[PDB]
């Protein structure tokens, strides 16, 4: 983090072997092993969670229930607002 570094991973949902982003703006880690880390990172590193599920681009809209972030191209009709809790949630979320 480069602020904050919340201690659990947000793909799992849960805690252990966590390796934080370094990227302003973000408080999130996650495990090497869920986000497939074969190749250690050297330096900054950007979690997929900026990244578009969809195409790999940079993400513009980030769903708050999984790493799966869309880009400005792939983020319509594909995330939306959950009535729930007012978080972000894709459509795969059933
Ligand atoms: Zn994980
Ligand atoms: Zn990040
Ligand atoms: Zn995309
Ligand atoms: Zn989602």
């Amino acid at each position: 983090g480069a602020m904050e570094r919340e201690d659990e991973c947000f793909s799992c949902g849960d805690a252990g072997q966590l390796v934080s982003c370094k990227k302003p703006g973000c408080p999130k880690v996650y495990h090497a092993d869920c986000l497939n880390l074969t190749k250690r990172p050297a330096g900054k590193w950007e979690c997929p969670w900026h990244q578009c599920d969809v195409c790999g681009k940079e993400a513009a809209s980030f769903c708050e229930m999984c790493p799966s972030s869309f880009c400005k191209q792939h983020r319509e009709g594909m995330l939306f607002i959950s009535k729930l809790d007012g978080r972000l949630s894709c459509t795969e979320h059933d």
